């Protein structure tokens, strides 16, 4: 699985 | 199961 | 699985 | 899979 933030 | 929140 | 976010 | 935001 994968997140990304900003 | 991706997620990219900016 | 791939993301790129800028 | 692939997202993108720019």
């Amino acid at each position: 699985a994968i997140i990304g933030l900003m």
